[PDB]
């Protein structure tokens, strides 16, 4: 991808092998977790298609997941051949001709060509669009990965509050749903998926009690709360 | 390799020890894996033949595969000499004196001449052809490695679709065949080797189904179900 | 259509009869559409009903290929 | 149809009674047979749409299948105006009214006028497109009749190579697929549909053995029998 | 095909429906019998490749054997293409670029061009060469069909001399070999494969004399070596 | 929806309940998309799954009217 600002006009360098090794290593231990998605967004300096495509192609084990990302890229590219500029076609000689849907990615565009329209006239954000398509594919993958749904989780009698809460939050990252729905749901959901022993104090928090307020009390009573009768 | 762009003409800098060290480690963990072929494209930052040849020669363990790869390259080099624009005879001073098939090899052409046809005059794609010859030879090696011959992959009585699809994509990667043929085969072959219970689900899904739709369908609850019998 | 009569012999009786219908072309299309569902036997009617609205003769023929004689069970699962 | 060139300009002749008797006998004998499509091509001296439509309308037993063919012809006729060049109604006086989708059909044209657009100005291929539409329709009829399929050919222990070969190429009379597909599909099927004992001979002969070579080898093998060996 | 010379230039007419019905009918009644090959050769009036191809594809049930003939045509066309590259390439006005080996067969050349190179310029033997290749494929089919080999001929104790002679000449029809080799074998085999009782008489007749003379001698012998003299 | 409970009864109970829950309409419709097949009895649930994702309430209700109603002999009781 293109890098270099201080010395002047950008140069097309390849992604570091140390970064490439780190990417392969992360996939070994964190195969499908949602926590890897912002890491990818953060370190992808210059979202140049073939360079990024090479990262997908160097993945080990669960390569089947990469094939799903490729189908998503092709599908959004197919959408880009209709809803977005499909155009007249013809263009004057000595111009970069502008990209079609499959030209956004690495499918029909040669690597030098990709760099050209990202450096000659004001940049075409083909990499940003390609990155967005990969993120859309990742959203489908995490949703498919998640084993339990929101109402499936119901705390056992010998299970503690923290285990139940960890499972809920792990699940919540992969739900692919709106923040407003989450906040509105949060008021009633926490009491509903709890066990009978933990429910007593959890339900006692009452009106206007937020997560900090609830957690402070829950760490005070400890474990899964106490029994239903003192005798 | 010869590299540099903004500051001026390309300068010979030897390949980093990090790349060599990483290549040896990858060979130790997964010697014949298909992910090595994109890794080679990523690590070959400047396709100069003698420098590229170091990656081939530094491999210890599976030398017999490397010997076969070298033999395939020797044939491609011979084909380049006798079929792709055949060499003439003597030529006037101040020329590169166009490379023969044997000349392309690191044990034949000297570095001053070899770098010369890559930057003293408009570049000859000597690195691209050598790299391409290495890649199609590595395509032969992954085909040799294959434990399962595509059709060999089957689904047992207790083997879920998620385990089965992972195995199916893994065997498919080392195939070495056309996209149309694979597209035609994929829709029937997966169903053909499926277990009778899972085969009914695939039969029910039917025509107009894409991989994303099939994955979405395969995500939910399994087993036969619960509705009453009318017969 | 009878209890063990297949679509092949049932449809043939309709198409043979249809030749001597003597009526408007626009009306003939409109009449033809619900007839196959209406005059079918339970097993055949159930699969035709499953195909539902917007079906063409070519699509119905494609579906009817897999039935196997008059029928037995009108759904895969 | 319109024929004649040795005696001067073409004249519209009536369809032969000898050909009509043969057409009726072929339909009575074997209406859904695959050889009907080249036989129809062979029998069709002159391609005038209305005259050709006589053959379609003189149908006996397979009237229901023929009406599906009529529905397909109506779709192809719509495609002529909606997918292929639409042209326009206003045109210069004395022109042969540039044949529209409705005009091609025998049920929406006058014979004298139809002969006119096939002869007044450079010939419009109205008969050829109508013949192509009939062939496309007939191709569908085979798929709505066939009681055999590609992977549904199973060779029993007492079923000879002659019986198996006959059955195998019979299912390929209903294949209705591209040249690329049938050429590159056939080898897989030959060993797959063959009996376990027969597979031993086919595997031994292997790639490099043509259909003639395979036929020659199996002509020496003879019946499978209760014999211990294959020699 | 193009036919008729008496009234001036040749005209394109189809094959008679009575003849087409008879051709299909003879194939149905005689199947793989060697008598089909001279019938095809003798009654094929008008050697036009496009019509030869359609005529061949009117075969019913026993189509599997004809598939090997179709594969044989592919090989013979390629062999002719390899044999004559001599004039392939550029061309000047007043020529039709000549027919290539693959266009000899009516599967890539069009009817108008086929007629043109059989009536404009001095006729090219394209139909005759294509028919010759079809006959070669038919010769391969009869050899493949063959029920028994010439030294596998045996005459039982209750089997008449006439039955043995008929079976022997029937077997000699499918022998496909040089006249001298066949005559040399035929001369010694008559005594060799005869039953002991009949063989005793045939050995008494001994070497020499032609088929007419031998049949004249055998006219007074009869049966399977019957011990009465009822003739 | 119980073992032999009518589609008419099930929809009526759901709608009667639904207009007394005083909530955000966007949020309510969004869950209503999967609620109909989620609480359905196996027989009806099987038909709702045949219809599958997408389509209007009118399209779904149109299909449901055409398949008829319950049997009468039970098994869990």
């Amino acid at each position: 991808p293109i890098v270099q600002n201080l010395q002047g006009q950008m140069v097309h360098q390849a992604i570091s092998p140390r970064t490439l090794n780190a990417w392969v290593k992360v996939v070994e231990e964190k195969a499908f977790s949602p926590e890897v998605i912002p890491m990818f967004s953060a370190l992808s300096e210059g979202a140049t298609p073939q360079d990024l495509n090479t990262m997908l192609n160097t993945v080990g084990g669960h390569q089947a997941a990469m094939q799903m990302l490729k189908e998503t890229i092709n599908e959004e590219a197919a959408e880009w051949d209709r809803l977005h500029p499909v155009h007249a076609g013809p263009i004057a000689p000595g111009q970069m001709r502008e990209p079609r849907g499959s030209d956004i990615a690495g499918t029909t565009s040669t690597l030098q060509e990709q760099i050209g329209w990202m450096t000659h006239n004001p940049p075409i954000p083909v990499g940003e669009i390609y990155k967005r398509w990969i993120i859309l594919g990742l959203n489908k993958i995490v949703r498919m990965y998640s084993p339990t749904s929101i109402l499936d989780i119901r705390q056992g009698p010998k299970e503690p509050f923290r285990d139940y809460v960890d499972r809920f939050y792990k699940t919540l990252r992969a739900e692919q749903a709106s923040q407003e729905v989450k906040n509105w749901m949060t008021e009633t959901l926490l009491v509903q998926n709890a066990n009978p022993d933990c429910k007593t104090i959890l339900k006692a928090l009452g009106p206007g009690a937020t997560l900090e307020e609830m957690m402070t009390a829950c760490q005070g009573v400890g474990g899964p709360g106490h029994k239903a009768r003192v005798l």
